[PDB]
């Protein structure tokens, strides 16, 4: 794979640098890169698909060395550079498309796509040019046990989960009491909320916690909380646990008073932050612990006491919310972004063609079911159909 | 154009690699192609500007070759190059403005600005150093006809649109159906609302469907798709159709039923989500189709039954709601993004000197009239502008 | 694959000119490249077909050259000429009807069918005769993009659409005001009906209106503009607007009076033309803004006056017109037309070996919904195959 | 005018001949003729434009030749070349622009536009290079007077008339007799019509006539004749001759029996066919006489009696159609087709810049006006543009 990511670097450069007129000092460099490539691929045979409805197709390479006796590029050179850019971008596409289909439950960092193993053979080593992208440079980094890491904008790193518990509740559920929340790519919502405006509380504060246990370790991000949850603050009448009704939840937004977010690695308290909202920091965690409190207000003008009776009925039901974004973080094993578009090139390919429901990969690589359950062997999959479509969107889009 | 980017290229890494200390063999090449440039561009007279507030320069070149003798550059060398190059920083910051400024009905990829038309001609194909940066390299992919492609975060795709439909409704305005919808950047946010929560519908399901035909094509966009809309989830007084009377909205949020969200392309389904939130992906679709339902529950708590009575007044709304972010996407022809400052460069330059509003381009350049009407002569105005702008961008910040 | 139409161009110059008799110098050139040919072909092999009942086909070239020491060519230099000419125009016929069927939704200008991909090699690049076809010579220039147009007498640019609008309506459809309209081919035919007659209309005056938007900008347009818009000049029975009921329509024509034609070209009012008749021009223009005017006689003739009541019943309904004929026209891509055979090539091609239906292509070809929806991808395949079938009817007919 | 068309053709044929890889053999003349044309416009200066909205430009030509050894072409001799072919085709394109905006009253034929008049001088004889084109070769032997001869598909000979004679007429038009017909494009539709049905005429058989008189003679037409001229067929209300009242036609449509259509030219019958329906032929004429007769059916089953009354009031009144359609032609000057953009291409070069109205050509160039005065200074005017576009249209379109 180092060396599939060194031809598509290559034929990039090669586009990019061999231009009309420009200097042979300036690609002279890249023209013997580009001789290496060439002698190392000439008398070999690939063949490339065969799996779902993506094509057979047979490549041979036999072509000519680019010239090295001219001192300024003229339009003979560039006319052939490119009728050979052409062909080795397409079998690179190919190659790519291949290998990005391919899943192995066992050995999944390995080379499937037998055209790619051919490459990964030793005779096209010296074909090697430099590993600078980020995934590139983390997949060698993984090769050679060491740290990893990539920087991600807005991951997606919690599975799509809207869901509320009831810790108190009745059949006719006209006295609730809980949290409803949505966890969705890097959008945590949480809002505690009481029927009864925490009256029956211990000192007329009623206790919130949520716990969002990261599937993956996230180190250096950057957060930013707000209170008052947008998605659970208008009138909604929601199903019940198991469907059988349906009751009415109509909030009255209160302010989360002494809220405290925690951010843990393996139980640790690596952060702690009391009521400071806007942009913080979590330094590394694995799981984020959100505590808020609904305070009955102790003074109260009369709407907001005509709001909160103490008999039954409870028309109006108290509510506080907390709003977390990971606007962006560090972590050591591949997600899905707002800014890459990754995941987006690989079920394109995988639904180009149709290809059957894999070993390991869930239905259509649905992103949440697949971070739900993110096994080594699914990771380890994952990396490498990633990289692969780095390689290829390096020289496709 | 392709000169000016490499004339940009060679200043940016001049300005970069060519500093004090520095050995020669890291700057050889690049002091081969600075010569070059100073050769080519010795004794030619350029004039730039002469619309509205920019002003009229005239350029003249006549500057030494640097040195090549040295092992590690010191100060003198350091001295003259920054001498020619702030000169040389200055001309083509004036070069890309007066490019930036113009327009043309007809023919709107070749060059105007009589200093860019005069770069462009076989004088200066000498200076052609490396077409690398994306821009410039789908300008050459697209300039002999090819697959270009631009990567985008957040494409502001839909024109702003924030309006609605009443497929039932009367004067008094208290039994309506309907949806409401608002288009912006790119985020849709849609809610079918019905006054009666589909008391009279057939198997007691209201329908309700919003197409929106993306004006470009856009290539494996990984997409957020959440329901319960949010900005149409509380309540409102709205304009009548025709701005007669107010008419008071009231939602109370129920979920989509069987939502389904279908992205076409040439009418012909590319692909179909049935009721799964969260990131999705999208191979390519020229329009998109959000089909929902607004179901009504069959088994109510009584607080919910209160809340929907079989007589006429329905003093609370149902509603139902979807939103739909496109968190990132590749399109042919260039767009706005939450991510480049490109449209900012632009429409800032033309207003900082006063530019008279032209043939193509609205009056302000606003994003709304210039993605609503994207002829395709506005389409190459647009990305010769925008090549232009990131051109200048690479080295005035 | 201008190499492909340099092989058939060089096929049929051998064809026509190597005839027993002529002189050694009429063909001395073409023998020249008719060898070149040969050598460049020779000790290559191809494979053609595969896709559909398109059959396999593998093809080998090892042809003597022909002679050049001859004064006055005779008939056993005809006879050996042609033995190789026949292969060499089998081999032609079947890669282009390789080239017609296959179909590429991403990268449609690039070819498809390997012995066409492998024509486009560097081995090949000394076969390139000319580029004399209105064909060859728009793709030569759009691949190194250009200002270009195709020709068409009498364009389909409009796909069949034949509907109406009803402005003033019933549940009777007793009393109708509208439009009627057929969009076919070349053929605009207009109607606005008033079954009152301009009775009480502002001034005894009724407007009409009718925008009709092309998918492609024609230039240099020839058309023919006259009254009466025969389709919709005699009784009918229409099904209503959802087809529920079905209404009658007994025409009466009045004359169009201050009939206006607008050719607009992105809301910009290019050309206008008010009360003319017959041949007319369209510089440049994107749609047709069609407008007339339904006068109530003011003057009457008894019979006349027993036609329009001012009761209500109105037994006859009075109607204006105006047919539009788009004669000849100007377009940047390609287009069917009544004039040259290739959409009518590629069905056929297609149809005869049952071509599965491709991403692109709409199913068997169908003009209507492929000029509907005319997306990019769309228009490029279509010039590819539309090219391939001129290539090809050079040769096979 | 030869030497301009020398010009297009040479740029033409070196836009087509020289490209990529070809023998130098199937150039060599076109690369001798390419350096003369460069030699003999170097150092000479014009001026185009100066009218209207044209702007004065300036060109001036000093241009290298072209190689003559290298024995297969390459990519950096088609730069070359192409770098100078787009400066000429501009030039010839300003220049035919330039030309087709004149006239003159006097001596039409000679070259107005002082580039062309230039271009005209004895200097310039070098460049002729083969006048092969329809109207190039006309142009020649019209100059050198001889016959010639435009082949010409569905000309607009005819100028847009529509109307109406009454051979028996009332101040209350309810008992008439008469003709109507269209001349438009290449169409006569000419309908006898009696409100009688033939009751009181000889025989029970009323004579129709009508005499088309051509403004210039056709030569070997091809002519569609039918019967139940479709477009006089329907109901109508038609102003009257004067303007003052309306009056009601309700036609019944018979078959024109015995219908006699005779081509005149100068009084003598040179084509006369009887009863022959479908396609004819008229081998020279200048006039159409279209006779017809309208019998009273003599036996008449009884809805057609009810139809055809004895008496007065005549609710239903009879019609003969017929249409005749000039499907192809060969005619001595100069006509508009649905085949040519000439008169399209002129009209458009003078709305573009918006030419001052001048002594020969109508306002607009409307080509009713333009054909219904078509006097010997108007033709020679419209042949010379008409050929000055004929030659734009070979690099232009």
């Amino acid at each position: 794979m180092e060396v599939l990511y060194s031809l598509s670097k290559t034929l990039k450069d090669a586009r990019d640098k061999i231009v009309e007129g420009t200097l042979y000092s300036n690609v002279s460099d890249l023209i013997q890169q580009f001789n290496q490539m060439i002698v190392t691929m000439n008398g070999n045979d690939f063949q490339t698909g065969g799996i779902g409805n993506l094509p057979i197709r047979n490549w041979t390479f036999d072509f000519g060395l680019l010239g090295t006796t001219l001192l300024n590029l003229d339009a003979n050179y560039v006319e052939t550079a490119r009728t050979t850019i052409e062909y080795f971008i397409d079998f690179i596409d190919n190659v790519c498309m291949d290998e990005m289909v391919r899943e192995s439950q066992r050995n999944g960092v390995a080379p499937q796509s037998e055209a790619l193993r051919k490459l990964a053979g030793i005779k096209f080593k010296r074909i090697n040019f430099n590993n600078s992208s980020e995934y590139i440079e983390n997949w060698n980094l993984q090769n050679r046990r060491q740290r990893t890491g990539f920087v991600f904008h807005k991951p997606n790193i919690f599975p799509y989960s809207a869901s509320f518990t009831l810790n108190r509740s009745q059949p006719m559920h006209d006295n609730l009491m809980g949290t409803m929340w949505l966890n969705a790519g890097s959008e945590i919502q949480v809002a505690g909320f009481d029927y009864s405006c925490a009256l029956n509380a211990p000192a007329n504060i009623q206790q919130f916690e949520h716990i969002v246990q990261l599937r993956r370790a996230l180190t250096t991000a950057t957060i930013t909380l707000l209170p008052d949850a947008e998605r659970f603050s208008f009138p909604r009448v929601i199903n019940s646990a198991d469907g059988a009704t349906t009751w009415f939840f109509n909030p009255i937004i209160l302010r989360p008073n002494n809220v405290e977010v925690e951010f843990l690695l393996n139980g640790q308290i690596i952060n702690t932050y009391q009521a400071r909202f806007g942009t913080i920091v979590a330094r590394n965690f694995d799981t984020i612990r959100l505590s808020f409190q609904l305070m009955r207000p102790p003074n109260m003008t009369p709407a907001v006491n005509a709001l909160f009776p103490q008999a039954q009925p409870f028309q109006h039901h108290a509510t506080v919310g907390l709003t977390l974004r990971i606007e962006s973080a560090v972590c050591e094993s591949v997600l899905a972004d707002a800014n890459e578009t990754l995941l987006a090139n690989v079920t394109a390919v995988r639904q180009e063609y149709a290809i059957p429901v894999g070993p390991v990969f869930p239905p259509g690589m649905n992103w949440t079911e697949l971070i739900t359950n993110y096994s080594p062997s699914r990771e380890d999959n994952l990396q490498r159909v990633f990289t692969v479509a780095s390689i290829r969107s390096m020289l496709i889009k």
